[PDB]
């Protein structure tokens, strides 16, 4: 069954810190925003680098955790994905392309494509799912934000031609926004985005780095599971949780408060070292890797984050991130 949807009451246990970043040249800070599938044994990841000079992202792949530190890493400006500023992906196969689509930041929604996600040098220059650029309600909503972190999630539905697929992203302005397009479209032909959660009154409440998945096996209320970003008291992250019977309904919070958030300091138990109280910007890792953005919560949920030293002080690009690990 699902032994690990755990409606309102989620609990975790977190490594150490797992992924620094390397004693190189390129003098990254943090590693940041991570996305991952398991794939018979292995691993693979993608990130960003993070410094005060800019962004941009890296591949890795491991079959242990403690051992992921000595990943090498591929600096994907090596690939034609390039240099330049690059952040905050999201890796998918779009099964019927028999593609790999990396879905992220570029100051659009972006997209690079690649047959075999162990072969880095080839991901594609970035294309943009926006040609014409940032959407007019998000240049008017936006004030002093930033338009950040995409996602994608497909329905299944049985006819390609119908099936939609969906773009979320965020403002840092407290909207979350939505486009859609058809399976048989996709990539292209995403539409004028829609609002579908805001809070204006609190921006933090429903700051970023939103995650929408499907619940396999679920047929109702709780087919789908909206993970956003918030920052709470004295700046730390956590994620609130909602549901929902479609990508585009009516969502209904499930766990999203501080005191009882979906993963955050509250319900995170650091069994070793203990070394954030920030659960941010994270991804669940995946086995079922297509485009519907599958979990199988007969499984317990691994989802890997970006956590800080809390007494750092830095300028924010600059921030020692790591990822670590929380798993139910």
């Amino acid at each position: 069954e699902n032994l690990y949807f755990q409606g309102s009451s989620w609990k975790w246990v977190s490594t150490g810190p797992l992924v620094f970043p390397k004693n190189d040249e390129r003098n990254i800070a943090g590693i940041k925003d991570p996305t991952a599938v398991l794939i018979n044994g292995t691993y693979h990841v993608f990130a960003s680098t993070a410094k005060s000079e800019g962004y941009n992202m890296v591949y890795f792949n491991f079959t242990d955790f403690a051992e992921a530190n000595n990943a090498p890493f591929y600096y994907l400006d090596q690939a034609p994905l390039g240099y330049g500023y690059r952040a905050a992906p999201q890796v998918f196969y779009f099964e019927p392309h028999k593609l790999w689509y990396l879905v992220y930041q570029n100051g659009n929604a972006a997209y690079s494509t690649n047959p075999d996600i162990n072969d880095p040098s080839k991901w594609t220059a970035p294309e943009v799912f926006y040609p014409n650029g940032m959407p007019k309600i998000i240049a008017d909503n936006i004030g002093n934000g930033y338009w950040v972190d995409m996602w994608v999630v497909c329905d299944d539905e049985e006819d390609p031609n119908k099936a939609l697929c969906h773009l979320f992203s965020s403002d840092d302005n407290g909207h979350l926004y939505r486009s859609q397009t058809t399976l048989a479209q996709f990539p292209r032909g995403m539409s004028e985005p829609e609002i579908v959660l805001q809070d204006t009154q609190n921006i933090y409440a429903l700051w970023e780095a939103a995650c929408i998945y499907r619940i396999k096996g679920a047929e109702g209320t709780q087919k789908y599971l909206l993970l956003v970003e918030a920052i709470g008291q004295e700046g730390h992250r956590y994620f609130r949780s909602w549901t929902s019977d479609r990508i585009d309904g009516q969502w209904i919070p499930l766990a999203d408060t501080e005191a009882n958030p979906w993963a955050g300091e509250a319900n995170v138990v650091f069994e070793g070292q203990k070394w954030t109280k920030s659960i941010s910007h994270g991804e669940v890792i995946r086995t079922l890797t297509d485009q519907t953005l599958t979990l199988d919560l007969s499984e317990p949920i691994q989802f890997l984050y970006q956590g800080v030293d809390p007494n750092a002080q830095t300028e924010y690009n600059a921030l020692p991130w790591r990822l670590g690990l929380i798993t139910q």
